[PDB]
């Protein structure tokens, strides 16, 4: 039985990380434990069509306190219909953490699962609510194809799982409810190079490109095993990505008629997941170029995401070619 | 704050139920609490696929003990890739309970949510592993359009919820993790007469009838609001049905090439859900006739299920006409 | 496995109780679960001496809400260094409940264990903070040797246990932490007619009567088994009484120099415990006459308590003769 | 909010400890969480006196597994009515841990509280069930006035608390049941130099020395404040020591007629507690010389213990002079 704690230390042991960071990560895990409750105690406290958004808020407060020791933390607001995103800047100045508290702000999409996503970088500038300029700095300091040191997510569903990489493979820890400890439950996780599953919102089938409709239709004809693909679409980003993580296939939020540049956000959502998916033997893309290759120029910048088994994404990139 | 206990008693108070039954239902809720743990402590004990299947088993053992007081209970085996189904027969002989321990036996379908389903009848004949004849009796005593007294389900996901009807509306209780008590969180729940969401495995699109493909395609052209339908398909029966419960739309397991008569089982799965959906202002169907109208002749009898908002099912029944 | 719920119902089943009361008792158990937390979460919330007293208060609030359904409830205040005592009066008017929230108001005495005590009567008159007259009514309506229907305590220590009688023997339920349910763990509990253990504050040895010193000294000479008595004094009323409950012996709060009429209070503390100890095959006394025989004339009326194994109390009554 | 984890790391941060040790201590805390459950789930599993002893056993198994990483561990059996004691020997060979799983083996003494005690030393040569010779080695390698690096106890009662010192003051962490985390709740704890409380089994009054009876009687005459001493004696070692820890006074297990050299064991029980009491501003004695001064020659070696406020122990040492 190896806990998250043990394992963390043993990473610092093999000098993969420093103490100052072992603290940040340890602090984060707690915050996750606390948010899990929130989500289970979901509609008991809210007795005192909206519950998910009031909860986005609280979860950032939780994040804030849990790392007060390591750093100072501020909130890039929800400028449309989104989740507000917390950011911690280490007093030490060595690290910066970007924290999506809960995948979504829809009641529907969180009706069975949700989760927090985070990635950690290594700045240059003393870049220091968060007013415009104040922000942009962040964009320029968070360089996902470069200084991105570690990343992960915690899913809150039937089981609570924390998934994580520091640069040397992905590891997964199930939370033990009895004793309130994370136990390593998945060693160096590897994404099937192939999988016959696809996650898309097909209700948007008619808002897509012909290039893409051909991809999606290609999937439905059988076999040749007489066995078509399987479609599963929870509508929860962390959920759908987790299942893909373990069982392979492809997850996709494409651009369409109404959404010119996708819907998921590069820095908060896409860049962390991809980095993780690459670390596990998969590919993370925008249809044309790997998603980390990309440098965030804009601020709440959107993108198409295609991510999963390594073969399945190539097969897509080809149809969009 | 009204607990499940309080509320139960108050039902017996208004003589809606008898004591002997208030016990059965109370016993069942506990069993659910226990199975929720199992599912959370999912892959910690199993460090000592078939994580799901080994777990189907245990959950029936849990059911058995929890009602030992009220009755005697035996197991209709998994005659294939199914869940084995426990059945309790009251010593009093007044009641019979049919308990699907977990919606599925796939690792992948349970990767974020699962759940138990149950329905309770008032027999005529005494039925007493369960050998063939022994069973069939059951089919003949469980008459879902007649003696079906109460039914419900418990979902195990981000939140644990128990949903239930005794004949006078559907009520939902969230499980409170701190104090380990179910708290009434949804009063007489009503299913939107319409909803623009659809739950189908579209990977089987090419194994379907033209009648049905037309239905499904009808859904994807926009609006006229420019707003198509939404597709969400967890692959978990209880999950998908719960979301439909709250947010409306249609859930569907249709028959196809490979599966001549659907895939869900009439008595264990379909008859309970429908009864609940009717109790909440929706419709439960097989494409042609209401699903409760139907009398189980066969044993592990399958059927197509179409269930949800009242308008959305009519609209389907029409395309299959 | 028989829960408190099951068992309660089965009492109403054998018509030992009515529904309206099954509710009061069921409500009470919850309140206990909640107070247990308070006590465990003891000095975590209180990071945001005197911790015990602030907690007396909260626990009555908890009691209040938990029976809001059954009745209305008010507080007789702490006239010395005591616990304030909640009282519920059923709307139906059939029942009255007296609730000591926590045995003590000392930090020291509650450093490892504490507990709530309650007794329930059937009134003849309407009593309606609680101003003087308002109270006295209560004294006159609560007649412990008469209308006292049920009573019990819940102990909060290494294990949480709820102990209870409705008139036909004493039963004990351990609280199950995993699933948050009370499980019957002691059937019709019987107090050893003898036991070689004594619970007294011997620091007050020199404030006692000679009659009593002789009792206490009688205990310390060995055997004749060469085996003296054992002294155990937690200082926690519920704790010390519980151990006595299971393992026999004598518990004692005597009168002395400074305290002319004992220190424990007849109606709140002594009358409930004794009634329980009589129900389990023991005796509850004041040194001279059984403690229930006694009719409360005064208001916050004190008394010596000697309670435990049936032989050990007789043996005392004799030395005080 | 500082967890045990955070705080541990921050100790290794200020290089007070090494990683290899931060792991041992972290491992131990878990084992404690697990044993706490056992003790709460006390008589629910045991439905499937003698409950305490069967439990001593299990708790060592729990200890074993929880440090399997760090080292190898064996059991010095119960040579009396005692607790068997686990010992871990680090693979490193750098550290050795001695673990009393639960203070006692009596049902009575554990009826409201119990606890595990441990101390950690710094061997030279490795000892490699544990047959005699095999053991003695241990006695010679564990030198409590020398190589004893850290020590602590965990109490299992109304609250679960873990108390600990590594050499720079004593710190106390309450276990948070909701989230299953230890939270620092007592900073550098200091034992009142005086306290008017005494913990002795006075049932053995007549098996004591006159020297000692005079001490004990000295305590019972009042004041001069007119205020005598208070006696509290739970009969639980960890419990009685904990109360003393916080509220001051004296705890005592003296030698007597039947027990020539006390009853508590030097290496397992006494040497750890004292070391802790010294670290908190108190004294730990045998009546004549400080208890750590003493070098264990024998194996399951007994001793009188007098421990607590610094003045109260001196005052005793004098009467025994």
């Amino acid at each position: 039985i190896t806990t998250f704690t043990t394992w963390l230390l043993k990473q610092e042991q093999a000098g993969v990380i420093d103490g100052e960071l072992t603290i940040v990560l340890s602090s984060i895990s707690l915050a996750c434990k606390q948010i899990a409750s929130l989500v289970q105690r979901a509609g008991i406290s809210n007795l005192t069509g909206e519950d998910q958004k009031k909860l986005d808020v609280i979860s950032n407060e939780v994040f804030s306190s849990c790392l007060r020791s390591s750093g100072r933390t501020g909130i890039i607001a929800s400028e449309e219909e989104d989740t507000p995103v917390a950011v911690e800047e280490s007093y030490s100045g060595n690290y910066i953490v970007v924290f999506d508290p809960l995948d979504g702000s829809s009641n529907i999409d969180a009706a069975v699962s949700t989760g927090s996503i985070f990635g950690i970088y290594k700045p240059n500038e003393e870049c220091l609510t968060i007013d415009e300029v104040a922000q942009n700095c962040v964009v320029n300091v968070c360089q996902p194809g470069s200084n991105l040191l570690s990343a992960g997510y915690c899913m809150y569903s039937s089981s609570v799982i924390l998934v994580l990489s520091v640069g040397h493979g992905v590891y997964g820890f199930t939370l033990d409810p009895l004793y309130g400890e994370f136990v390593l439950s998945h060693e160096e996780i590897k994404i099937p190079k192939s999988g016959k599953i696809y996650s898309f919102n097909e209700g948007n089938y008619a808002l897509w490109d012909d290039k893409l409709k051909k991809y999606v239709d290609s999937l439905k004809d059988p076999g040749p095993s007489g066995k078509p693909y399987s479609a599963r679409y929870i509508g929860s980003l962390v959920g759908d990505f987790h299942r893909t993580m373990l069982y392979g296939g492809i997850y996709g939020y494409p651009r369409d008629s109404k959404s010119k540049n996708g819907k998921l956000r590069l820095l908060y959502e896409c860049a962390p997941m991809s980095y993780l998916a690459e670390q596990a033997g998969g590919k993370g893309s925008d249809g044309h170029q790997r998603i980390l290759d990309i440098q965030p120029e804009q601020v709440h910048q959107r993108v198409p995401l295609y991510v999963g088994s390594t073969e399945e994404v190539e097969k897509l990139e080809k149809f969009l070619a």
